[PDB]
């Protein structure tokens, strides 16, 4: 297992514009297009991202390239952020994947509310961090996804994905 396989399981793959759990236009392996309610705005963002007139549909190769870019961007966001980088660097490779997963789903700004969880993770207080992570809108709105990610932080294994 690696971060790409983990996120492919959590996000799925769809080659036509769809709506995510919050109702936002998305395509591919969880690539957010726009938060605007306008399908035309989403189609424009898609064409800009792919570099051709897609009319709302992409190929598997295009979805996989967008996905590589999106994972890269999540990692770079962590490494540039003075609050997140020290916690990330303290983690083992499996737990680092759980961290990237959260940033991919919620962004840097969405993880800003997790300051207390981050401190517990940096201190390697895994059970305590798991409880704190679950006291969140994230866990209540996407509980199965959150349980898999939290279990990865708690155990440092891939057991939730196996
Ligand atoms: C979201 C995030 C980022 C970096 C380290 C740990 C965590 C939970
Ligand atoms: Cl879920």
């Amino acid at each position: 297992m690696n971060i790409f396989e983990m996120l492919r399981i959590d996000e799925g793959l769809r080659l036509k514009i769809y709506k995510d759990t919050e109702g936002y236009y998305t395509i591919g392996i969880g690539h957010l297009l726009t938060k605007s309610p306008s399908l035309n705005a989403a189609k424009s963002e898609l064409d800009k991202a792919i570099g051709r007139n897609c009319n709302g549909v992409i190929t598997k190769d295009e979805a996989e390239k967008l996905f590589n870019q999106d994972v890269d961007a999540a990692v770079r966001g962590i490494l540039r952020n003075a609050k997140l980088k020290p916690v990330y660097d303290s983690l083992d490779a499996v737990r680092r994947c759980a961290a990237i997963n959260m940033v991919f789903q919620m962004g840097e700004t969405g993880v800003a509310g997790f300051t207390n969880s981050l401190r517990m993770l940096q201190q390697k207080r895994w059970d305590e961090a798991a409880v704190n992570l679950a006291k969140s809108r994230w866990y209540n709105q996407t509980p199965n996804r959150a349980k898999r990610v939290i279990t990865t932080f708690r155990t440092g294994t891939w057991d939730a994905y196996k």
